[PDB]
């Protein structure tokens, strides 16, 4: 395709749940103008894809497509913590927990060739790694 794909990391589970249950998200300041930069730019010619992963969990819980741009001035306090500034729209597409076993052989040569299982918050993925990801991430049992 033409996607672009970006590794989310979540301090909270909790704010994991009320995500998949609203449809929506939002990262750090740096974290919502790299995802809004990319989102805009993509015009609507491929999707832009999210895989989640609790910190200290050990596995990756699901993957979202981003569904609109980032709105930076909404309703405070939403989240577990109040440091998040603003809102965006996804649409959750796998919810499944997939060890981190199953995917950390795949490395990402933009970030040092590390396992992608060892990414930081909205580290983006290279296309051809991205889509080894997606067919573990959905073909897991
Ligand atoms: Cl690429």
């Amino acid at each position: 395709k033409h996607g672009r794909v970006f590794i989310i990391k979540s301090y909270s589970e909790d704010d994991i749940h009320r995500s998949i249950k609203y449809n929506i998200w939002c990262s750090t300041e740096h974290g919502n103008k790299r995802l809004d930069a990319a989102y805009r730019s993509m015009n609507g010619k491929g999707p832009v894809y999210l895989l989640f992963s609790v910190n200290g969990s050990g596995h990756f819980c699901g993957v979202a497509e981003m569904k609109s741009a980032v709105d930076y001035n909404t309703c405070a306090g939403v989240w577990s913590q109040d440091k998040w500034k603003g809102r965006f729209d996804v649409r959750w597409i796998f919810v499944k927990d997939v060890p981190n076993s199953q995917l950390r052989h795949i490395r990402l040569e933009n970030n040092e060739n590390k396992p992608v299982t060892n990414s930081r918050d909205t580290q983006e993925v290279p296309l051809e790694k991205a889509k080894q990801v997606l067919k573990i991430i959905a073909s897991y049992k």
